[PDB]
Parts: structure tokens; C-alpha cells; sequence
């Protein structure tokens, strides 16, 4: 019979079993099929992985949309993600009418699929921007689908980089502390712009692991507080100044804290006889928490003081204010 | 006969003559033909260029490695290197089994080959990451395959 070859047929084409083709009809049995085939289109559609057992078919549109026992399928938009295409043979110049998201319409070479409502008609001497225009709504490039998208949305990772998404353990949210498995991963890590992840950061590791532009939640280890850590000026800079920063302060009259980083010499020795370093611990790093300020007490006499006091003398000619102060971490 | 209207189905498939299709069998001679079934499994594989003169089928794996009179290849192997698929109706989400090199799993729209060990089992809310991660020796994206590689490995020449 002509209904077993075309089963045959249609078996090839999807690379199935002849037993896993069905023909749509009314009650007919739905589960454990792979492929449905409307003879009334002559289309094929691959079914759901999982329709229940017991379950039968309704009614199939135009369109593709499937109705049955346990609910509803729109096979078209199901065969798009499956990339399962019919391409008409016709172009946007010739005209044609769409009917299902799953055809594919020419213009110049390229095919493209419709996104918007359907059926949808494209007269003679069109052009996918003349009849719709191309949008997610609207006329969507079928070919090399993905990686457009990841090219016009900046989601290709740097050479020598693996995108967050790919590597083992991470979470992409803002609750889930992926420092261990960010670490733990060998190589760097991607992250595009405008996705935030949480990685609490400690002070040895290297942040040159993160790529892209996207941002860290960084938890502060001393107190219930978080810090963002905006990778894309990791990578370029941000642009900032010291002296922008510091003349900015002056005019906004805001706030301008000052930390230093530094050695023996900042430290303070020999700002005054009675110098000493910043307290420290066993392991001879700077204590915290810690309420310590080194410019009222053993720094109180480094160069950082001297240049805050010439600030201060500045600042003065406008305001009674200390918007200048420091943050002078530097131990001998 | 089923038999023809099958090499029929398959020839058009492949854009082979009729008479270029041979389903397998044991003893059954490879020279001249292009495309191989499994009567079995119900898939077909497109055969290396350059089978031997009076070369013999042994015997055809569910990974689709077939043994022959003169040597073995893995035809889903050769089946990925001609980008001859076939797309399982299944999601990493829906759990599925991977049996050969050629079948493709999707999540989100996205096509996947697996390039490690055979069987491969994916259970039920998976993620190509969950389920043995994104790798040149475990999940590979299938779409555009040769352009993403040559984009993360710098390998596209400057404009002009
Ligand atoms: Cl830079
Ligand atoms: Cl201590």
C-alpha cells in the first residue's frame, strides 16, 4: 500500500522507524510515535519527546498545531528548534504565503522564517524588510541562526576564554557562591555584558580569570556587606583619574577617600621618631575587621599626610569640610 | 518489495542512484556502493570513498562501526566529518540515549553531538553541562560547528 512506502519515506527523511510515522487522523494514538504526517498538507512534523501514554490526537491547523487527549503542540515552532525546515521554492521577489514557522522563504540566496502571525502573505517585489521587516517578531535569518545572534548580542567568548554558561559547577544567579568551581576550572572565564554572577572573591585570586563584560558579586569577607566587581573595566580600564577624581571632589564637594598601597618608605618611616606600621597578623597581613587609622596614629607623619595636608589647605579656600582623607596601607 | 521502495527512499535521501544503496548483511560485497543500511536500527551511513575491489561485510555495530573483509570505520565517525545527522526528538531535558556520533540531542533550540564514550545515557532534566559538559572530547554544538571553532581559536582572517 502507498501508506507504508510513504511511512518509509518519511522514516528516512527524519532517520526513525517505519513503526515511529503515524498518520494523523481523529483518535488516532499519539504515544510512542516520533513523526506525525498530515496527508491533507503532505508535511511531516517530529512529535514531543514525552506525550503521555494513552494519548490521542484531536485536530491539526494550517499551521502545525496539534491538539490531542492531554493538551496542545505547535509542531512548527517544535520543528524550528529541531532546525526542521521545508523550503518553498519560491522567493520574497516571486511572492509566496507562509503558513507554518517552519518554512522558509528566499530572498538573495538567504532563507528566512516568520516569526508573526500566520498566515502570512508576501506579495510579488518583496523584500523581507518591504513585507514585515527583520525583527524577533517578525523575519528571522534561519541560516547560521545561533551564531548571529551570539555576534549581534556579544556572546562570543575572547580567545583562550570558556563562556559562564559552559563551565562545570557554576550557577548564573546572584545567590550561589561560584568561587570554588570558577577556580577549580583551569582556564578563563567569560562573562557577557549584563549578566551579574555571584563569586565571593578571595584576596589571593586572581581576578584576571573573568573575561567579558559582565559584573561579580563579591562578598565582604569582615562584614555583612557585598562589593561589584565590574569585569569590563578589569579588562579595558575604566577610564578613571586620580587627578579627575581629586579636582571632581573639590568642585562636587563629595567625598574623596584616598588609599595607598605601599612599602616601608609610605609607611611612614621617618615621618616622626615615634613612627610605627599599621597592626598585622600572624601571617603578616593588615588585621581585619579592623578600626585602625594609620594617619592618627604611627603614619600620622608619612608623605600621604603631608600631601593630605596640602589638599586640606586647598580644600580650605572653600569649605571647613575634610572631603581628603586616606587609607594608607603600607607596611615595612 | 520493501526492499526497493526503501533503497528507493534511501537513495533520494542521500542524492544516490538506487543501485548504490545495500543493505547489510553478513558477506554482503561493499565495492561500488555509497550508502549502507541497517535493517536493524533502521539508519543509514554513507560508505567511505574508496572501499577495496571484493570487499565483504562482516559485521555493523549500534555505534555504527562496520567490519569489512579489508579493515573497519566508524561510519558515524564518517557520517560527522560529511555532517550527515540525525536529530533525535528529544532534549537534554527530556532525557535521551546517544548511541552513535552522528545523532544530535537539543537544548534550547540547540543541536549537540557527543564525542565521548558509547552508550551515552542523558537523564531526565539535564543540561549538556550537567551531563559530561561542553567539550572537544564530550558535548560539541553541532550548528555552525566550523565557525565557532575558528572564531574561538583566532582563525579568521582580517578584512581585506
Ligand atoms: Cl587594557
Ligand atoms: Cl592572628
Amino acid at each position: 500500500t502507498g501508506i507504508l512506502t510513504n511511512k518509509q519515506a518519511i522514516a528516512r527523511h527524519f532517520g526513525v522507524k517505519q513503526s515511529e510515522v503515524v498518520y494523523f487522523s481523529v483518535g488516532a494514538v499519539l504515544s510512542g510515535y516520533k513523526v506525525i504526517y498530515d496527508k491533507g498538507t503532505q508535511r511531516a512534523y517530529s512529535l514531543p519527546a514525552n506525550i503521555g501514554s494513552g494519548v490521542t490526537a484531536i485536530s491539526l491547523s494550517p499551521a502545525g498545531v496539534l491538539v490531542h487527549s492531554a493538551g496542545s503542540v505547535d509542531l512548527g515552532a517544535l520543528a524550528v528548534t529541531r532546525k526542521e525546515y521545508v523550503t518553498l521554492p519560491d522567493t520574497f521577489t516571486s511572492g509566496s504565503v507562509i503558513q507554518t514557522k517552519n518554512e522558509l522563504l528566499t530572498h538573495n540566496g538567504t532563507q528566512y522564517r516568520w516569526a508573526g502571525g500566520l498566515p502570512k502573505s508576501v506579495p510579488l517585489n518583496s523584500t523581507p524588510v518591504s513585507a514585515g521587516g527583520i525583527s524577533p517578531t517578525a523575519w528571522v535569518i534561519a541560516n547560521d541562526e545561533l551564531i548571529r545572534q551570539e555576534l549581534n548580542n556579544g556572546l562570543i567568548p575572547p580567545v583562550g576564554s570558556t563562556s559562564v554558561y559552559d563551565v562545570p559547577g557554576i550557577v548564573v544567579n546572584t545567590t550561589t557562591d561560584n568561587r570554588a568551581a570558577a577556580y577549580a576550572f583551569p582556564g578563563k572565564i567569560f562573562i557577557p555584558n549584563g549578566v551579574t554572577i555571584r563569586c565571593n572573591l578571595l584576596p589571593d585570586d586572581d581576578v584576571r580569570k573573568f573575561v567579558g563584560e559582565g559584573k561579580l558579586i563579591v562578598k565582604n569577607q569582615w562584614y555583612a556587606k557585598d562589593h561589584t566587581f565590574d569585569i569590563a573595566a578589569s579588562m579595558n580600564g575604566n577610564n578613571k583619574t586620580v587627578n579627575d577624581e581629586i579636582y571632581c571632589a573639590f568642585r562636587d564637594q563629595t567625598f574623596c577617600r584616598i588609599g595607598i598601597i605601599g612599602d616601608s618608605i609610605t609607611d611612614g618611616a621617618w615621618g616622626k621618631q615615634d613612627w610605627s606600621s599599621p597592626p598585622t597578623n600572624s601571617d603578616g597581613d593588615l588585621d581585619a575587621p579592623s578600626t585602625y587609622n594609620h594617619s592618627l596614629s604611627g603614619g600620622s607623619h608619612s608623605w600621604t599626610e603631608h600631601w593630605m595636608n596640602g589638599l586640606l589647605l586647598t580644600q580650605s579656600r572653600r569649605s571647613g569640610e575634610t572631603i581628603y582623607q586616606s587609607a594608607n596601607c603600607s607596611v615595612s
